[PDB]
């Protein structure tokens, strides 16, 4: 229901080829920064000092809080969901604007 964070699962082992591609685990758990062409997507792992990198959507999976299954939806209606902004939207909003701090919510 509520959106907000999305995240995706690694379901094989991913490597980086491109010269700012990021390498992956196979059955791994990370979250998407961003998506390009709804093919590629802006990842950014935490374990290193670094990223995003561009990876690819058939080594990743969208799914929600769970032991890790597929419902059967998709990233992009996950994408919609999140706002993912596009990787071409999101380079445009990078040395665009600055850190700020937006209202939140709460409940336990």
């Amino acid at each position: 229901g509520p959106l907000g964070s999305l995240y995706a699962i690694v379901l094989y082992d991913f490597k980086a080829e491109k010269a700012d591609e990021l390498t992956t685990y196979v059955g791994e758990n990370l979250f998407i920064c961003a998506h390009h062409n709804c093919e590629w997507f802006i990842a950014k792992p935490i374990g290193r000092l670094g990223g995003p990198g561009l990876v690819p959507v058939g080594f990743v999976s969208i799914i929600d809080i769970a032991t890790g299954y597929a419902t059967g939806n998709d990233v992009i209606e996950d994408i919609k969901s999140v706002n993912l902004p596009t990787v071409q939207e999101w380079k445009s909003n990078i040395a665009r604007y600055k850190a700020s701090n937006i209202s939140l919510g709460s409940v336990e």
